[PDB]
């Protein structure tokens, strides 16, 4: 019969050799399937690799070999090979390679995009070595994969690869020929690619590793893709926000979209397409309850129970009030307005308007490497300064609501009631045509006691059926 | 002793001798009072002017003298003078020229920005030289004035002449020279300017003849600026939806701002500027009802049981959704998107987002000389399919909530709870930074119904504190 399923584990589930000896178990609790695994680095070291580029271009030369990183790394994996049982001439040699390329950084003061992507490619490089070596070790015939040697064919730019078409037949026919052969089980690298016309290593940008499961799903058209986790799938809020988070036994690809990347940590929405189209469904599960349903996602659901989906908060967002008399009745307003953010690289979240006014929330800071520094804010202001009134609010977070649209009004009467009751007052709404997403922007330190209360009136209330009928 | 107050009045206040002699009426109403008046051209000429224009461009120059719209204005002007009993002479002239000019326009099949505006000028300078005539007829010395000739100074660009600041200096010194030599009420053209490098005749755009008085109340210095309405100031809706508007007696320029150009249908915020940085009340009084105050627009006001303010209503508007996985932590996404509306030409009012969406509202067709033709649409869907996935719908509407913004949880509570009591779900929700403003897009069918239901809820259930108090 041959191949069945892939798994995707993430970062903190190969953390140490002690998860991934978790990892090894899951695989041999499920003997009557045949996995793909997708394996990140092991957790952190992708930060990690990250993080030295940037501290060698400005180290000097004759003190890359000490940048904390590079040891917090090499120290990472040989122990790892150490506690494992591995032969650690191969990682010895990753690493060594790794130091090396670091000592090139720190001499010539320039870290590009595409040694950026070379830089990471260790990570999972090590990852899926450590752990093909240890299922070898311990009876399991399996066989490691570098992604971008296998058919995985993408664009040239190099923080952001896109996978091209290409690539389905290409990695279908490598797995496919290699199993045959001699069947083992397969274990491949996260978020790389190798790229059309320069043949170097790729990342695939956000939702990376998530996109390597989905692509292989796709390629060798299996029967579903899946995601694990520590917790049972997608929750109705975050359990460190509110301790009470409930699973969501289903959810719509469309629903995942406005939910999975902020709600959960995982697949980011482009990430999610190769399973649209091949009509492939995608489950996320919890290793520490590995026989439990989980979360799937599919392209439709009984939507008969369906009031409220999920909860999901974003913190410490940047807002900005852009207000002119000249916007209304006026051509090209909205164009230059965003064509000042494009023109200083700032990637905007949520938009709404008034008659005479535009309001924006910058994305996320953990979206990003870093969050924007006071002179980076000041130079928007001056600039949308040119042609508006401009009003710049600090601290600020979002409360989406992720619901059946169908019961909208519903949603929001009871919602707002929650928010009178305590005494907010939403500062910015803003839903798209039918959406099932709607954000409301509100103060960072009153979020929390918000999500709880939301979350005490809509899954804690009892079966929300007042409904009108006959 | 000094001009007191100026008095704007729109088309159909002065739609006729008739109505002209109820202007006069009211002017004679206040003795105790010196106004300058400021007057737009007769009722519906303005427009009838413009589409002279464009049947002018392609219907031969043997046909032009026969023109619809031009014997339409050529018999008011000519029947109006007759009844006011004035010497036709100087309206005979103007008669003349507009039959020239568009002769002009006939022969060369070209109609100019530029030329747009001289043809729509003799709207006022008919309006206001048989008003002026009219009450020297009467009793009441007063002299007409071409606001161009006058020191209305502005730049060059046509359908949207900009007010400069050498304006105010200018009209002030004019008009006290000719008041002090010989007190007349002055009689001034409403929608007009010359260009600073042109000398050429220029209309202000949108903001129109209340955008003359509010210049002309700064640069005078007066105690407030009046607008006259036929009703009793802003409503609470329009009378034309739900008979039970009611006067809202108090509003402040940011709700002005955000209301009364669409609620009622005067008060451009670009015209109400002058005002604020002058510091001057504006006032909406009703002709029928002169002693009563209307509505004072002020800075601020005392909003202790001020809750909802009103309810506005934009019938058959077209929506958009524009759906990309990858707009999701891209820089320039917005930026490309407003990008192909401004190289359309189209103006977008409404706007709204999720994590994978963006969606938004066309500018309302009243709002503009014509609707958007089929054609239009299909190249911006295909423009903006490039990048993304596309839907259009066409009859929708939008109910804009005006409020007190300290109460916007309770508002909003109340308001989808009637919604909810009537089945009706928003398809999209759209509210800025702390705005007084927020907008539900709803369907065009169900609208009305909507606002009445709304309008019972909030200004007919009884005085509305039920404030959280200890
Ligand atoms: C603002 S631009 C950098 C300035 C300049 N364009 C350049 O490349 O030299 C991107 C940097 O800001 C950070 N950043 C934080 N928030 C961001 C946001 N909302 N959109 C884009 N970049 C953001 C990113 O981590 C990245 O380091
Ligand atoms: C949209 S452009 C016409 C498109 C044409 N291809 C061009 O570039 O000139 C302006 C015309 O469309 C009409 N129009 C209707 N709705 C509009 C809107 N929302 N924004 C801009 N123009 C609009 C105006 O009356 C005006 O006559
Ligand atoms: N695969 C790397 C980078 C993040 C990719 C997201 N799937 C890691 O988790 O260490
Ligand atoms: N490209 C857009 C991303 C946001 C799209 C709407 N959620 C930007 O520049 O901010
Ligand atoms: N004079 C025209 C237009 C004035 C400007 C209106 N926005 C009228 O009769 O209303
Ligand atoms: N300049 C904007 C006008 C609308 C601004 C938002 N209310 C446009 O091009 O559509």
């Amino acid at each position: 019969k041959g191949i069945t399923c892939v798994m995707k584990f993430g970062g903190s589930s190969v953390a140490s050799a002690e998860r991934m000896k978790e990892v090894a178990d899951l695989i041999l609790t499920f003997p009557e399937e045949s996995p793909v695994i997708v394996l990140s680095a092991m957790g952190k070291t992708t930060n990690n690799l990250l993080l030295a580029g940037e501290k060698a271009v400005s180290c000097g030369v004759s003190n890359a070999s000490e940048i904390e990183e590079l040891s917090i790394i090499k120290e990472l994996h040989i122990r790892t090979v150490k506690e494992l049982n591995i032969d650690p001439s191969v990682i010895l040699t990753y690493l060594e390679e790794l130091e090396q390329l670091l000592k090139g950084i720190a001499m010539m003061k320039e870290l590009t995009l595409r040694t950026r992507d070379y830089l990471v490619s260790f990570g999972e490089c090590l990852s899926t070595r450590i752990f093909a070596a240890y299922l070898n070790t311990i009876g399991v015939k399996a066989r490691q994969y570098d992604a971008f040697e296998i058919g995985f064919i993408t664009t040239d730019d190099f923080t952001n690869g896109d996978i091209l078409e290409a690539t389905y037949p290409a990695v279908a026919k490598r797995l496919y020929d290699d199993w045959m052969h001699d069947p083992a089980v397969p274990i491949v690298t996260g978020f790389l690619g190798k790229g059309w016309k320069t043949g170097a290593v790729t990342t695939l940008g956000r939702g990376g590793s998530d996109l390597t499961a989905t692509t292989i799903g796709k390629a060798l058209g299996l029967k579903e893709i899946q995601v694990w986790k520590d917790v049972d799938g997608v929750l109705t809020c975050d359990p460190t926000i509110y301790k009470r988070a409930t699973p969501v036994p289903y959810l719509t690809f469309d629903e995942a979209a406005e939910l999975a990347y902020f709600g959960a940590q995982v697949l980011h929405p482009q990430s999610m397409r190769p399973a649209r189209e091949g009509e492939i469904p995608v489950r996320v599960k919890n290793s520490y309850n590995p026989k439990a349903p989980g979360t799937i996602i599919t392209k439709t659901r009984d939507m008969t129970k369906s009031i409220l989906t999920s909860i999901v908060l974003k913190r410490n967002v940047t807002m900005l009030d852009i207000a002119s008399t000249r916007m209304l009745g006026q051509v090209g307003f909205l164009a230059k307005v965003f064509s000042i953010f494009e023109e200083l690289g700032i990637s905007v979240d949520v938009v709404a308007t008034s008659e005479v006014s535009i309001s924006l929330t910058l994305d996320p800071s953990k979206l990003w490497s870093r969050e924007l520094i006071q002179q980076e804010l000041d130079h928007v202001v001056e600039e949308l300064e040119k042609i508006a009134v401009v009003n710049l609010l600090k601290g600020r977070a979002i409360i989406s609501l992720i619901g059946n649209v169908q019961h909208s009004s519903l949603i929001l009467e009871r919602a707002f009631h929650v928010l009178y009751t305590k005494g907010v007052n939403v500062q910015m709404i803003s839903q798209g045509a039918s959406k099932v997403n709607i954000s409301f922007i509100v103060n960072e330190a009153e979020a929390e006691g918000c999500v709880q209360a939301l979350h005490k009136s809509f899954f804690e209330s009892g079966d929300l059926s007042e409904l009108l009928i006959q």
